[PDB]
């Protein structure tokens, strides 16, 4: 229906892993999220988190957002400190995978508070990089040191409330916390406007970050942002996309890999139906030809919607925003349970 496999995925041994949590394994099943806006702010995100969470397991809140970002949001965590982010929607930096960091200062503080939270020791990493090789910060009064320098992930465990101090500055990135018990985890790493291309703006060595998150589903969910590039050459950003593609394999081999078909959006909300801005039909049929040839899943956002010419009766309805491309949170939460509900029907039919 929605869920197109061009894969195998009752073969495929990340059926095999989520099977086996199903059944109490332990494991930790991780998702992980990759998109623009609609990932960004969580109401996607966090509602396909709460429905497969209850289905398969609580395995934790995941990899969050080291700091507050502005424009942005996580909804399972709460930060109060002085660490600044930074993201790569207007800036260039040296950027671990997902475009976000945040620089600590000397006399650094942040504690995350779980929203809901089990505050029993969870499992902890955390991308970072120190200024100086050897470098320390403590998490919970531990004392927790870098191998030499350069970006790195950092493994540790605590429980929530979780207090990061350093003394000297590092840059920080994505910070994972996993309840050891098992279960699923769902990991939202959106910027504000992304297109899939512009991963080109992190660092080089993006796809050791990748191979390091744990991640057994990645999804990605970009089309919105390409589709309003006018001059956008899909020949090419095809290319790139399969490219992508491949190298998420190369670097998760044992991963799935869901494409998002992007959304209905209109670049002008007048009159019934339009209009869809001009390169947005040619974008999402590239996103399915790049599905199938990657042989990955696909989910039709737009037919999830109902189909061409169904973003204006959302947007009457409140459950898009009045822009005609942002939903609101109810018309994101129901998008995220329309996708939960096929991925447990696929795992269902395996």
């Amino acid at each position: 229906g929605l869920l197109t496999d061009y894969g195998n995925a009752s073969a495929s041994p990340w059926m095999k892993k989520l099977q086996s949590v199903a059944q109490g394994s332990g494991e930790t099943f991780r998702i992980l999220q990759i998109g623009d806006s609609h990932t960004a702010g969580d109401f996607f995100t966090d509602s396909l988190r709460k429905r497969l969470q209850k289905t398969w397991g609580d395995g934790g809140i995941g990899w969050v957002y080291p700091a507050n970002v502005k424009g942005q949001r996580m909804a399972a965590v709460r930060h109060n400190g002085n660490w600044q982010s930074l993201t790569s929607r207007n800036n260039t930096g040296d950027f671990p995978l997902g475009g976000i960091l945040a620089h600590t200062g000397s006399g650094g503080s942040m504690t995350l508070t779980a929203s809901d939270g089990i505050a029993s020791k969870q499992r902890v990493s955390l991308f970072a990089k120190p200024l100086l090789a050897e470098q320390t910060l403590t998490v919970n009064g531990n004392t927790v040191s870098a191998n030499g320098g350069g970006w790195q992930v950092l493994d540790t465990g605590a429980a929530l409330p979780l207090t990061i101090h350093t003394e000297m500055p590092w840059d920080i990135g994505f910070i994972n916390i996993e309840n050891p018990a098992g279960g699923i985890t769902v990991s939202a790493m959106g910027i504000n406007g992304a297109q899939l291309t512009q991963w080109s703006k992190w660092r080089a060595d993006r796809m050791n970050d990748l191979a390091q998150t744990g991640a057994d589903l990645v999804i990605l969910s970009y089309g919105t942002n390409e589709a309003f590039n006018n001059n956008i050459d899909i020949a090419d950003t095809e290319q790139k996309w399969l490219d992508t593609v491949r190298q998420i394999r190369d670097s998760l081999p044992a991963a799935g890999i869901l494409i998002i078909g992007a959304p209905e959006s209109l670049k002008n909300t007048l009159g019934v139906c339009g209009t869809r801005p001009v390169r947005l039909t040619e974008v999402q049929q590239m996103q399915r030809r790049v599905a199938r040839q990657g042989q990955t899943m696909f989910w039709s956002w737009q037919n999830a919607m109902g189909g061409i010419c169904s973003m204006k009766n959302w947007l009457n309805q409140g459950w898009a925003a009045k822009d005609g491309v942002h939903f609101s949170a109810k018309g994101y939460r129901r998008a995220a349970e329309m996708l939960a509900d096929s991925l447990e029907e696929l795992v269902r039919s395996a």
